[PDB]
């Protein structure tokens, strides 16, 4: 039926053929291994017939890769790049081009995920330790984590930490915090049942000994630098904690929160060399007094020792986190902002304390200069002491000032009260100051104003304490040196530039160059999140197009982009459910059913959304236990708010009767939350919204190619049925309401569409793949997983399978029996894989002592076979131990991983060869050998001796 | 100003570019026993040549503003759809190759693969390039690139002369005009006559024709059978040379199949941007019988010390650095990085993907042709690949008016006809615009329906390609984006580069290639402009040229700069040719003698030979300086016939000559011109200027002194600055005029594009604009400090071979390793390979003095890095002392066994009388977590040349 032109002149390229690893020959061969005639037969045997799409996805014709950037350009060029001096927690900066090119645009940095396998991850672990050290030095607090999502969520994590600490149900918020910070804090509080009160310090009453904590900002949203010593002391005297939202650049010249008693310091690291990104991504910072560390949210790098006593790095105190403690975790956060934390660390390293002081002094002096010019022109400054931010009462019409501002394409903050906020930044030069003085009708140039001329250096607030005294911040100031340091860390880390990283529950698929290109385009990267919307019409088109596509892939009616991780999506989803229930008079329903199979974020998110969790058991086949489910529905039917189902579940299987589960919950007055993170098994085949789900978040960083970034960034947009739409998150600065019916749950992220600048990645993937491609991707994800399962099934037990014996896109290998037979544990297999040139699969989750394997469609048959051959070779190593052919204490498995130092040493007293140690199979060649950089990590020692900043060189 | 007090400059790029800060410099000065930088300079650079007043430059631009500054220029360019053709064709550069290779410092910072054991990645990739060229052209061996199409065609002409010494060369007038101009220029000054003849006009009967050059498809688009022409050539003892197109040859029977001896062209449309002329790797392939006369580098397969199959540069005695004026060419820096881009293109697509692209382009061209015919236009040629020649049925003006409205360029032929060359980028929408331009009142859809699926054009012709290509596994394995990224990273990681450690190559200036400098070269406003557009579409480039010229004139003391020469050697060639044209014009054409000190770089004599000059070597005195007695004697001898001298200053011996003005005066007084090789300007910039002390003309190496990346052996740019008396004779170009006055008397054309590789000039512009006058001076000062610091630290362990008047070197120096041959049976190569174990690429090995090392750190490396290198050399000296004093076996020791591969050091078998730790981690800074492994044992240089294999082995 094709036009003749299409026969003579076919498509230039099909991106699916670049994205999807196995071609026709690979797929036939894998199907032959499975004893199947076709892909359709596989799908038919895997995905329940009754949930499958009736018609193919309705998508636009696929866009050739050689046109995708021009296509996207026609959108991005509709944005306008003004000079934004809005402030409000986002400040333009001069992103060092060397960090941008050698880290952000380097696949050796961005394709790896969370550093669960430390011995092949020491580079990003070191960098994240650098980040923590930097945060602790500058804030003056004892320990910092390895990033939070944004400023607002960090402030909410502070509120919740206070609750966890002293269990008081009142939290005081200074109204001079940024508005979006207040909104996110108020939302978190609302659904956790804590009362917030907006009170100036002088209005705050702690005497009731009923205040969990207080949040204030320094400098505050108006720009003012204030002494909070007395406030903090009053808080402490009544058993309350003190939380300070702050600014790393300001703290380069301001005495920090640590020196005035603050228990928690937090903010955004964005202006340390990361783009505005029209809201993100940015790594937020969070630091606390050592006595609070046990309650820390998120990841934290710690120093430990390896097997030989060498000083090395690992994620510390991991039992705090969602994947261990589930609803009892310190937070729901999983994916964070690792890559951007590392960008900010490299910024601090490149500049040192001396360079950062120089930048900060310059910004402050530019602000002082403008300040004097405006006063001479008859305008009033509301605050005399400030860092980079003025609050101005215009001596003339505000309209006339903004008219001139518009003429020079400059944005200010417009306060409610008719005054203007101006926040200067690293990028502000003489020319900009002259424009600004002209805007305010100051006849005097910047040069002239400077002539007649204090601030922070002349004040009691002058910083007198050192920071970044560690060698790491004093060694890499030449561009040659920073490039070498970045490369050194990169080369310590196994990533998708080396080999398949088959992490179950992570979807480590291709992050394509064409998808990634636009995220550093200025029209995406260099827009302030809070500009007037007529400057971001390109973004608006992007959002509409991606929304429409995601709606079609999922069967939902509306998408909300605000949630900036999967866990945030779950939290937003549940909150929307509760707002829906409240609105319709059913607010008493707070019970959330959660299968024990569901991802750990699910119960943590339900706890964060103030729900009562009822676990639901899973049966022996790996499915939701139908008997228990029916019993828990019956038990809770009066109070039932929701179920959270992961589908297919974390056990790797499709439940045969998921519609029936959805019907049962609906019949008893509850809503269905479906965790969409496993949509890599669904896209183009079935849709959660078709089979009875009400709301689902998606992991754009899993299914839709946003890079794993060493542990972030992510995006967790939620798709909802239209009955939930009126209750979707909005934002106090930029309005997200679609209807007059709107009844927003609140605000879950600091920026209205979260990390907007990385959405182009998923838009590009979707537009290049089209309907046919996206389907093929899912088909091949399922094929690849089942092929691997088939190859391995006689060597390892496949723990769970679907009703006809097939898995989804991932499966579990039950390594548990080897404990009794050979004293071999999952960890031994995981470390030994490193010697075979592979990052382990997901280790000891969701079932202790097992491995969860997810190849993705992006890896080809040869690569799958290398991995299966490694596992089969390892099985034979286990059999050697089982059958007494090798020492059961000293063997490759127990001694893994084998470092370069180990294998090149003059001393060799192992009962196996150096070749068995390091080159166990012929595909592991000296010319492609990736070395674990350290011997086996000591997990216990690190937690018993907690060191979470850079140790002396 | 007080503003600068309150509001200092945001940043100073010099502090990022220059490795040593204040503490490092003071400490190095203390080591030298000197009080200040000025004292060092005063003691080093002769007072009489130094600047009178400081450089007059613009205020330095902060790094955080350089890209906005450059954007104000680049945005003045206009990006049309250019269907001009003429050897440049838009293509779809795979973004993955662009990001993971062109924008990857692990690919682009290294230079020529002189140290094979730490260079197997780019050597493999260049072997891929060669294999690709040989497969597609059907010839036996190909090089690892040339500069451009036109120079490749000229190399072919010269190869023919070298082969049979006949002094007549026949050129088909249907070659591209720029190809013809470069070929005619080469011929003019080599004393070969060229005759422009159609094949039927070509007379070989005299048996006086060296060779013939024709093109397939030709510049008008025609596909022609040249079998008979080639046979006639061969019958009379002549060679046949064919300029061609790698994409066309995906579906056309290739020149190899119709007897051609040499096939050449541009690899540009295999995944490289237009670049407003470059850079692009030219290809050049020959019959096996001609390989000995091959120009440029060529990768060969050999074995390592263990018998493993590995890669090295082969038959190196052909090249300038060995044979000087007797080399097969002057070429040094080529287009390595861009050859590797084109290889990765072919690998990513395979023969099947390339066939797909080629068939699509051809079918688009067939569609367009059928539409134009139906609209009443005449096609001049029925059989073509991608290029039509159209006699408009209506007014050309009316057509071009519509073309302008859709921002589409055609080629405008002299005879009033239009050339249209379609390319990979052409889609339905473009075809529809083109049909509308020609007033067809059809659509591409409609035209397709009228055509049917009758196979027409090349598939339906006797020219259909039937022979396979790219059958090697390398072209059939890496078609997923995941796989190509992994392959590119695998090769990258085999190669030591500036992302690892200092690469102190004498005569290379391995300085910082900064991210900010590099960013713009892949901006579309620089990368995606056809070199031959109307100039009103390239006004940003015009401002770039003006600004860079003005800066270069100020740095050099010259009056005008010409950007056409696309390597240092090409600059030398252009410079000498200009000198000869100047001499010709004033009636002094008899003067052809060029004096060349033996210290001068090997390119100098090769270039003089290429420019038809008689070379008189001049000796060097025991101190390393031009021998005064011999110089005066050679001047006296050649007085009547003296055309030029070529001086490297400071010379390749690493030293400033005390009386260079006197040398210049002597040559001038005897009627000659002074060519000064500016490649060593990193010891001069901001301190002295060649033009201020008697130089008439210099080339610069922008890829040494001015930060263009070394690219694994290219690209470079070799612009020449001249005094105004030489300016009228500067190169022009037949397509885009470079004449300033009616006074112009151009030497000819030396490069295929008027400003050569335009798209990489922004790098040097950016360096200069960020550094300013003060920064550039500091760079030079610190280059000199760093070299002298190293020399001082090493001088009690190694002999420093040459020093200046007061004992100081310039930016580089020579370590005399020769005595260790007698004392320890240790050779320069042993020291070079042993450095690999210490984590360093060797310095320049056995040049310019056999058995020595030449060391150049540059200003970009800091004291800690210099100290690591000196400590390695001191440790190695002690290893030599252990051999000298019989403390270790003289045959089996780390030095003789170097380099130590991963396989070697991890083997179960170890029977060396030294430890694995001494082998691989000889000093504490060489740590397991930073260890760079030589991927192979020591290369066997003899074996490779005795078993010549120059394509991928099975
Ligand atoms: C099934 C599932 N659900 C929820 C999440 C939460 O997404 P965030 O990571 O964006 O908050 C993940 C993340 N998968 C990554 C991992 O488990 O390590 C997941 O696999
Ligand atoms: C002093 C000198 N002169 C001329 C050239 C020739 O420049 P091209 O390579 O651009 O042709 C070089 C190249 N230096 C590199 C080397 O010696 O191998 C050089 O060092």
């Amino acid at each position: 039926a094709s036009r003749l032109l299409e026969r003579l002149l076919p498509r230039h390229d099909d991106f699916a053929r670049r994205h999807i690893g196995p071609g026709d020959k690979d797929q036939r061969e894998m199907l032959q291994t499975l004893g199947l005639a076709s892909i359709d037969e596989l799908i038919e045997k895997t995905v329940p017939a009754n949930i499958r799409l009736k018609r193919p996805l309705k998508m636009e014709d696929p866009v050739c890769e050689n046109e995708i950037l021009a296509t996207l350009h026609a959108i991005s060029s509709k944005n306008q790049i003004w000079r934004s001096y809005i402030g409000m927690g986002y400040y333009n900066c001069s992103v060092p081009q060397t960090i941008l090119r050698n880290l952000l645009e380097n696949s050796g940095w961005i394709t790896q995920y969370t550093p669960y396998q430390p011995e092949v991850s020491q580079g990003r672990l070191e960098s994240l330790l650098n980040y923590q050290t930097m945060v602790c030095d500058i804030t003056g607090l004892d320990m910092a984590n390895a990033s939070l999502l944004d400023e607002g969520t960090a402030a909410a994590e502070a509120l919740q930490l206070c609750y966890r600490h002293n269990k008081r149900r009142k939290f005081l918020v200074d109204p001079r915090c940024h508005p979006q910070t207040i909104a996110v804090v108020q939302t978190r509080a609302k659904y956790t049942g804590v009362l917030t009160e907006l009170k100036l310090p002088c209005e705050m009453d702690f005497s009731g000994k009923d205040v969990s904590g207080v949040l204030f900002q320094y400098p505050d949203t108006e720009g003012k630098v204030e002494d909070f010593t007395e406030l903090v002391e009053r808080a402490h005297q009544s058993g309350s904690l003190a939380c300070c939202a702050t600014d790393l650049l300001a703290l380069c010249i301001l005495r920090p929160p640590g020196e005035f008693g603050v228990d928690i310091a937090l903010g955004s690291s964005q202006r340390f060399g990361v783009p505005l990104g029209y809201g993100g991504p940015h790594a937020a910072f969070f630091a606390v007094r050592e006595s609070l560390v046990r309650m820390m949210p998120g990841r934290m790098v710690g120093v430990t020792r390896d097997a030989t006593g060498k000083e090395v790095y690992r994620l510390a105190l991991q039992t705090r986190e969602q994947h261990i403690r589930r609803d009892k975790a310190t937070s729901n956060i999983c994916t964070a902002q690792a890559l951007l934390a590392n960008m900010a660390a490299m910024f601090a390293i490149y500049h040192g304390s001396h360079g950062l002081e120089h930048i900060a002094r310059r910004v402050h002096n530019a602000t002082l200069i403008l300040s004097e010019g405006l006063k001479r022109a008859g305008h009033q400054l509301q605050h005399d002491l400030f860092f980079d931010t003025l609050k101005i009462q215009c001596g003339c019409s505000v309209k006339e000032v903004l008219g001139r501002a518009a003429q020079r394409q400059i944005n200010f903050r417009l306060f409610e009260d008719g005054t203007l906020g101006i926040s200067l930044d690293e990028t502000v030069n003489e020319k900009d100051l002259d424009d600004l003085l002209w805007i305010f009708g100051c006849e005097s140039s910047a040069e002239l104003v400077a002539e007649s001329m204090r601030g922070i250096p002349g004040s009691v607030f002058k910083r007198t304490s050192p920071f970044l005294t560690h060698q790491v911040f004093n060694s890499y100031h030449s561009e040659t040196n920073i490039v070498r340091y970045m490369k050194k860390l990169e080369n310590k880390d196994i990533s998708l530039v080396h080999s398949m990283i088959p992490l179950g529950s992570c979807t480590m698929k291709l992050n394509s160059s064409s998808e990634l290109a636009p995220i550093t385009w200025k029209e995406f990267a260099n827009i302030h999140p809070f500009v007037p919307l007529d400057q971001a019409q390109g973004y608006q088109q992007l959002f509409r197009e991606l929304e429409k596509d995601l709606c079609e892939l999922t069967g939902y009616d509306q998408v909300c982009f605000q949630p900036n991780s999967g866990a945030q999506g779950e939290y937003a989803g549940l909150a929307t459910i509760r707002a829906y229930l409240n609105q319709k008079g059913e607010g008493h329903r707070t019970v959330c059913l959660i299968p024990k199979s569901a991802h750990g974020t699910n119960p943590a998110s339900a706890h964060m959304a103030g729900m009562k969790i009822q676990p639901v058991e899973v049966d022996k086949y790996g499915n939701i236990d139908a008997v228990h489910l029916k019993a828990m529905v019956d038990k809770h039917k009066e109070n039932l708010a929701a179920i959270m189902i992961t589908y297919p579940s974390t056990n790797g299987v499709f439940e045969e009767n998921i519609s029936d589960v959805c019907d049962l919950i609906h019949q008893h007055g509850g809503q269905v939350y479906l965790d969409g993170a496993n949509m890599n098994a669904q896209v183009g085949i079935c849709r959660p919204g078709d089979f009875g789900s009400d709301v689902s978040h998606l992991n754009l960083h899993k299914t839709f190619c946003i890079p794993h970034g060493g542990g972030g960034p992510g995006m967790g947009p939620i798709g909802v049925k239209k009955h939930l739409a009126p209750f979707l998150p909005n934002h106090p600065v930029i309005s997200l309401k679609r209807n007059e019916d709107a009844c927003p749950v609140g605000t879950v992220s600091a920026a209205p569409w979260g990390s907007s600048s990385i959405l182009p990645i998923s838009w590009a993937y979707i537009k290049m793949m089209g309907g046919k491609g996206l389907k093929q991707a899912t088909e091949t994800a399922i094929l690849n997983a089942n092929y691997m399962a088939k190859r391995l099934e006689t060597h390892y037990r496949i723990l769970f399978r679907g009703a006809r014996g097939y898995v989804g896109h991932e499966f579990i290998l039950d390594t548990r029996p080897f404990k009794k037979s050979a004293n071999i544990e999952a960890v031994d297999v995981a470390k030994r894989l490193q010697d075979y040139g592979f990052h382990a699969p997901t280790m000891s989750w969701p079932v202790a002592g097992t491995l969860m394997v997810e190849p993705t469609e992006s890896e080809d048959k040869a690569e799958l076979d290398r991995f299966c051959d490694a596992m089969i070779s390892i099985r034979q190593e286990i059999a050697d131990i089982e059958e007494g052919r090798i020492d059961p204490r000293v063997n490759p498995l127990k001694m893994s991983p084998h470092s370069l130092t180990c294998v090149t040493s003059s001393h060799w007293d192992r009962p196996y060869s150096r070749e068995v140690a390091a080159f166990p199979l012929p595909f592991v060649k000296p010319e492609n050998k990736f070395w674990p950089t350290i011997a086996r990590i000591d997990d216990i020692y690190g937690d018993q001796h907690l060191v979470c900043t850079c140790p002396p060189m």
